[PDB]
């Protein structure tokens, strides 16, 4: 019924409907005009013979070498280059924030309900004839034959890219601050009111919990020492709620700021380190201050390590899967003269881009031993086993899984791979093409050129008979991936605007925040600038082992 | 005993202790550096020089009336003029927010806690020998003995710039959306988490309560007939919660989204006008988009009256306070081209500004009648009495107190006007010159020059004793008055950066926002774009009857 079902308007044009069977595009600073937003305006058409495509530019990035090598040694040049990669990504995204779940419209609950995850593209009108819009059949394909077909490992396929568990569980642990689905309400709602880097993974979501895992004394968290080791303390002793199975002995119920963090060791491996980084830190500003409180020691801690958590993404871990010979560089001062927003609203797409599945292996292979699912969920006794330094050494020897590419999401998962299709559908996401589009990408024209070969391609033209209609969600999973890369195009094109955007759109890397008396002074400055997946692990774990998100 | 009590730092430095009677200054940004950053940059000191005094400023602006109307007339130049207004006020402001009455140091918890009002300047710490720091005596002068010798009204001293009722009552209705004080918190915090200009003391904060006021029918919210006029429902048929006093009458209990606009009938007039508003332009969007339902003819009607608002706040409100002969224009794409954060966070020291007791009159004049505050006061039975375009007319009419110059608070409100002077120093507020210097304005060297006169200079010297104690909440109602104006300097140089900032910082001036389909079309961004507070009345009030925030 509704006229704009068929998402008429081009060029990110705003749809709306002018009568029961008619639409007008709002084609305003689009650069476009006419009915769909189409015809390019002059400026427009020189810029779309200038700028080059995405394929092109990762390219550039991720070759040359050599010539990084002059680049990343200009530290003039260095910034110029980080400069535009900050500026051209989040130019992609709304901000503020416009539509979600519930509302292919702007509106003020819209914008003001924090409780919804945000949405890069509208849903698709209730009203419409077909999931997609107006084109495919009245439903879309069996979600457990699309699985099954093309998504189900047979065979573990690795990571070409080389990225071991160590990055597996950064990725896991790091995006589970925000990406928090509040399943009471729906998929497209989340319980992480902060919407960004906030480390309440850590602190705790409310003050409530936070002042239960907090010591009150020098600004550091509730520890317990277990064989001379620094582990997090229990439920029984913070009464902070976390979620385990009945089974679980409660002196192995480790209470940490995620309620989840109990369900795999790696998770609590990081909420280990992390934890002990706080009280690291609190330590160190102790010296310097020993004049201050146990509130401000927390709280500057906490700005610390969210400033760290920023630097180590950026530099370790988005370095890693980028692939680019570039030196990324975490400088908030490189915006101080730019347009930019500093705030952020996670995106419903954003969390489905994030489901990683494949990167899941077969075992979990700690020391000599190799765990399964079954094994492995649920289980700290585990983590005390082996202890941090073994966990360390062997997660990062063990290599991931490759997620583009197809056909290799683990089994012992399929449930939650079968919910992203399912949810996915659930929120009326828009076309894979439609999702391209709205990042400057070209709509695929075939299955063929999706996979980037025959099989796959043939079983998804079966299933889903227009390549417009192919879902974004299993397309990520299944797209050709970039020369002995572990993602497609699709993937990083769309996930990076989300990205950077919420790293950078954190407070403390605005203007007013953005220097030494933040972070208690030059010293705790320095702990930020200076900050590594490498110095992380070696000033908290015992032993110092060599650490990174690749395999050597 | 904290190091940081004189407030050493200059020029908006940052104060850090680094040890038990040391500190460090952070002149980061500040243009300028030595211990208390003092000493100038270059270019600081060539701007020094350029840059005009703020009186200087208001003077051009006051004055060369003729000079005005050729530059009002010009759409380029008035823009550019307009531009330079919003920018340079909007400078004054952190954005993201930082300090609040629990942190005079920037953390987590002081950003991210919506529920706290924030602050311009950070409190005075507790362990600081004085109220003000190390100024003064242990104890600031009794607020009994400065609210009588200086506050309190003798005559009634009308405003010279003609500020009549429905300006004071529009302050009042308007202001209060994002200053609604959570007394069971303390002076401190908020229950406006919007923290601005969303409309909710019209649509409800909650959702609950905004599902209790709406129809379901067209968009529109809930209303009664009386007497052929169109007046909000009542708390009985809507069960909102609202304030009353027992004895009043079930059918005189108004129901609106503020639940305090019950308190005076000159609020529930404008809660009225502004109902009647809602419902007109639902008719007209229905009028326009007949495939429309009513939860989008809600939000879009919405979206329009916080357009008109802002609109009639710049172009009508604060045209007439500000004494400009420049024409003020509401026009988001002023910043485009420029660097602005479309955010705020409602400051502490705005709402104490925003204390106009003064401006309230000895008895509110409607019609032939002259009612006390204490016939006043609950009484929406005169509101039925004499109706709207009574109301209307009287209001245009009755002038109103002129809020600095000393001695004009009516004493009916006399405890009101010393619980702000008590919850200021609660709050831990620091002084007068430190708040002028805040915002750009020299310290004042004595309390003669703060009052231009001297009786009541002389009776300050013997409670203070030193002007640099002086506190800003009552230094602001016995300031020298502007030339026949209704503020002194202080009140608006601080006043305006907090107030433009709100209103540019709503997201529907973004970008992405500002455009007609938001909206929904160019009828409805027409609404927004010829708003004023006459054709508001004009639209919803019968017979149209003239208005003006001015007596005539
Ligand atoms: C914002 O800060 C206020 C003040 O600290 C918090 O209110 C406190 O909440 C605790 C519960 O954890 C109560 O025991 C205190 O009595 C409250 N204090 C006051 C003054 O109300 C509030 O919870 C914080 N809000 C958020 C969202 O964290
Ligand atoms: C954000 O939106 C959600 C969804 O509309 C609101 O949750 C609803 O709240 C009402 C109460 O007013 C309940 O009757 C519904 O069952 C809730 N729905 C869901 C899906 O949870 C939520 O209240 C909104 N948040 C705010 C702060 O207004
Ligand atoms: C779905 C997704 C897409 C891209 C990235 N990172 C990334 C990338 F893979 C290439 C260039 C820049 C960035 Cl920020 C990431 C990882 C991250 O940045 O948090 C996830
Ligand atoms: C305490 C206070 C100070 C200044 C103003 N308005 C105002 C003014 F009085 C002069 C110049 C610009 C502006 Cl925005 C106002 C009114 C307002 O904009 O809400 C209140
Ligand atoms: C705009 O799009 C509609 C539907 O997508 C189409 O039928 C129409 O031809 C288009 N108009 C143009 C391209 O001018
Ligand atoms: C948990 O891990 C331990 C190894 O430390 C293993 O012995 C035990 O069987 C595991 N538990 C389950 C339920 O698999
Ligand atoms: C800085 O301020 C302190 C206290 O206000 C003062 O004692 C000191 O002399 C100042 N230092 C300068 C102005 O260099
Ligand atoms: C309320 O106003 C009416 C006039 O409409 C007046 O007669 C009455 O006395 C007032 N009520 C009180 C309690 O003063």
């Amino acid at each position: 019924a509704n006229p704009c079902c068929s998402n008429p308007c081009q060029n990110r044009g705003e749809c709306m409907s002018t009568g029961f069977d008619q639409y007008k595009c709002d084609c305003t600073r689009t650069g476009f005009y006419g009915e769909n937003c189409t015809t390019p305006e002059f400026l427009t058409r020189i810029k779309l013979l200038l700028k080059p495509t995405p394929n092109t530019v990762w390219y550039i990035l991720t070759h040359f070498k050599g010539v990084w090598n002059i680049v990343n040694n200009i530290p003039f040049l260095r910034s110029l280059i980080m400069k535009y990669v900050l500026t051209s990504r989040s130019y992609l995204i709304d901000s503020p924030p416009t539509y979600n779940v519930h509302y292919g419209y702007k509106s003020w609950e819209a914008f003001s309900n924090l409780s919804y995850y945000t949405r890069a593209l509208p849903p698709v009108a209730d009203d419409c004839p077909t999931p997609m819009g107006v084109k495919g059949n009245k439903e879309l394909p069996d979600s457990k034959e699309v699985l099954e077909k093309v998504l189900l490992r047979r065979e573990f396929i690795p990571d070409p890219q080389g990225s071991n568990m160590m990055f597996a569980f950064f990725a896991q642990h790091f995006t589970h601050q925000f990406f928090k689905t509040d399943h009471k309400r729906g998929p497209g709602f989340t319980r992480g009111l902060g919407h960004g880097v906030d480390l309440n993974h850590i602190y705790g979501e409310t003050l409530d919990r936070q002042h239960k895992l907090r010591l009150f004394k020098d600004g550091k968290l509730k520890y317990q020492v277990i064989g001379g080791e620094v582990y997090p303390p229990t439920v029984k002793d913070t009464q902070v709620e976390m979620i385990y199975p009945p089974h679980i002995p409660e002196n192995l119920q480790f209470a940490v700021g995620q309620e989840v963090f109990g369900l795999v060791p790696g998770l609590m491996m990081y909420a280990t380190i992390w934890l002990r980084e706080h009280n690291r830190v609190c330590d160190i500003l102790k010296q310097e201050h020993p004049e201050w409180g146990d509130e401000q020691l927390f709280q500057t801690s906490r700005l610390i390590l969210i400033g760290e958590t920023i630097k180590i993404v950026i530099e370790d871990y988005v370095q890693h899967l980028s692939g680019y010979h570039f030196k990324l560089k975490f400088d908030p001062e490189l915006l101080f003269n730019q347009q930019f927003q500093y705030q952020n609203r996670i995106a419903s797409e954003f969390n489905t881009l994030y489901h990683w599945h494949p990167l899941l292996p077969d075992t979990f292979n700690i020391e000599d031993q190799e765990y399964s699912f079954k094994q492995f969920l649920y289980n700290n006794s585990i983590l005390l086993e082996h202890g941090l330094t073994q966990f360390v050494e062997s997660f990062t020897r063990q290599i991931a899984g490759r997620v583009a590419g197809g056909r290799n999401v683990p089994i012992a998962v399929q449930a939650v791979a079968k919910a992203s299709i399912d949810q996915s559908r659930e929120m009326k996401y828009q076309s894979l093409n439609e999702y391209r589009k709205r990042f400057s990408l070209k709509p695929y024209t075939s299955f063929e050129e999706l996979t980037g070969e025959k099989e796959m391609a043939a079983e998804l033209k079966a299933l889903y008979s227009d390549i417009d209609v192919m879902e974004l969600y299993p397309a990520l999973l299944v797209e050709k991936p970039r020369p002995d890369a572990i993602f497609g195009e699709t993937m990083v094109e769309l996930g990076a605007p989300f990205s950077l955007k919420g790293l950078m759109g954190n407070p403390i890397c605005s203007p007013q925040y953005w220097k030494p008396s933040t972070f208690g002074g030059e010293v705790g400055f320095k702990i930020i600038n200076t900050a590594s997946i490498q110095s992380l692990i070696c000033n908290n774990v015992k032993g110092c082992p060599f650490t990174s998100f690749n395999v050597q």
